[PDB]
C-alpha cells in the first residue's frame, strides 16, 4: 500500500546525496536517475527537494518517459499537503 511523506520532509531531499521530487502527487527518488535522465541532471537538481508537475508538463514528455517515471515511485503527498502545492 501508501507510504505518504510531507513537503517538509521531502523538501531535504534537495542534492546529490538524496533527489526526490513530487510529480501529480506522486514523490519520486530520482538519486541514481540524475545521471541517467536524457534531459541531463541540471533540470532535475532546479526542482530538486520540490512539486515539478508543470516544469514536467510545460517541457513535455513522452509516453514512453511517463511509464519510466513509475519506476522511482516512493510514496505519495500526504493528503493535508495536497491544497500547499496542484495535482
Ligand atoms: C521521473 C521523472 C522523469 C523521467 C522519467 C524523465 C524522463 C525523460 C525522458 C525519457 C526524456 C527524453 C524525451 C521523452 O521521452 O519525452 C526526457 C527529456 C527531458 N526531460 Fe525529463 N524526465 C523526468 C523528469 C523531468 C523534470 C521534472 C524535468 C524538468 C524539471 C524534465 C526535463 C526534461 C527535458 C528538458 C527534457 C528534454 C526534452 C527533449 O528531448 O527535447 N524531466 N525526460
Amino acid at each position: 500500500a501508501v507510504k505518504y511523506y510531507t513537503l517538509e520532509e521531502i523538501q531535504k531531499h534537495n542534492n546529490s546525496k538524496s533527489t526526490w521530487l513530487i510529480l501529480h502527487h506522486k514523490v519520486y527518488d530520482l538519486t541514481k536517475f540524475l545521471e541517467e535522465h536524457p534531459g541531463g541532471e541540471e533540470v532535475l537538481r532546479e526542482q530538486a527537494g520540490g512539486d515539478a508537475t508543470e516544469n514536467f508538463e510545460d517541457v513535455g514528455h513522452s509516453t514512453d518517459a511517463r511509464e519510466l517515471s513509475k519506476t522511482f515511485i516512493i510514496g505519495e503527498l500526504h493528503p493535508d499537503d495536497r491544497s500547499k502545492i496542484a495535482k
